[PDB]
């Protein structure tokens, strides 16, 4: 097995976050593209397990299948305090 | 023109209210006209695919104004506030 | 079991072809919506087995799984003489 | 900026040519750069998903000019004229 890497036209190897053709990918310090949950500077993001792209404004099923986590439009995971569920059930996040 | 879809069984009986056809659920009003969008069925809300009429279930659908989302349980019913338990790390649970 | 029917706002029951909200459906003479292959006035069309809508500009797998039939943009089935397969393999239809 | 995707195995060997990763096929040029779009591999043509790089198979894809379609066999190879047998009623068969 192995991993995916990315090098811009100038030969620079991508490490960390990198916008690649309208999508965002996260590479560890060695350049290896990461998939799944990633904690970057005390903040959580979710990278598609298939093509590795960051998911945003979406709900992703918990591991224990007990519930869902919401990823804000910028990709960051929303905390409980950020939610305001209105009486009818409308889920709002800040 | 404009109109509505209806379903009559082989016996000739016009479908009305909830009806399960070919493994999908549909809701017809009192006049047999297939409903789409939000439908209130005795205190609870449901959502029928706006384009195909089948009841949506276990899905989050964006709000009309786009300000938030709504969640439809696996039984089709719309989860209202009392049913939510948003855990501290953000894990959303519905019962 | 039963079938789907359609009545416009004026109470007229649809029979034959009917454009319904950007899609086309075929109803037999008794009003019952048809799905699958349909022969109308010596010409073949294919109505989606799921939602009954006519498919156009698409290839649909044969029953015997031996090949595919091509439905032109207007929904009608293309005959052999209508095809011109270019050397590289480009499939063109008239 | 602009650039290219590459794949190095855990051993450090740069993937080149055809490579099957996580159950999908990809094609890297001589410089290890992942190819997308049409690729000629020894007399035959293949098509790699323009957005994700994986080889398309058993699929009809619209032509660039939109004038016709192309068919990719289940093994990825592009079917050329000699392989087509269009039956009289319109049944398209490929071998
Ligand atoms: C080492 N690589 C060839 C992968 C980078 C481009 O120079
Ligand atoms: C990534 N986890 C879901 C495991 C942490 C809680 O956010
Ligand atoms: C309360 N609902 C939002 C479900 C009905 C539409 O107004
Ligand atoms: C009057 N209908 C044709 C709708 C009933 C027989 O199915
Ligand atoms: C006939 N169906 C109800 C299945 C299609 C919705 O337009
Ligand atoms: C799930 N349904 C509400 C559609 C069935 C009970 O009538
Ligand atoms: C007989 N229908 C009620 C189904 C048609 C509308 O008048
Ligand atoms: C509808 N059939 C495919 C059976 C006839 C040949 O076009
Ligand atoms: C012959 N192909 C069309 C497959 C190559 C692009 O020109
Ligand atoms: C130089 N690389 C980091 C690309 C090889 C080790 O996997
Ligand atoms: C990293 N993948 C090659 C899987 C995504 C294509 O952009
Ligand atoms: C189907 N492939 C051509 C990708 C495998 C043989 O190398």
């Amino acid at each position: 097995d192995g991993n995916w890497y990315w090098f811009d036209n100038s030969g620079e190897m991508a490490t960390g976050w990198k916008k690649i053709a309208d999508k965002w990918y996260y590479f560890n310090e060695e350049g290896a593209m990461k998939t799944g949950w990633v904690k970057y500077k005390d903040t959580w993001y979710y990278l598609d397990a298939k093509e590795g792209a960051m998911v945003s404004n979406a709900f992703i099923q918990s591991a224990d299948g007990t519930g869902w986590y919401y990823l804000k439009p910028d990709g960051t995971l929303a905390d409980r305090p950020e939610f305001t569920v209105e009486p009818d059930g409308l889920i709002t996040v800040k």
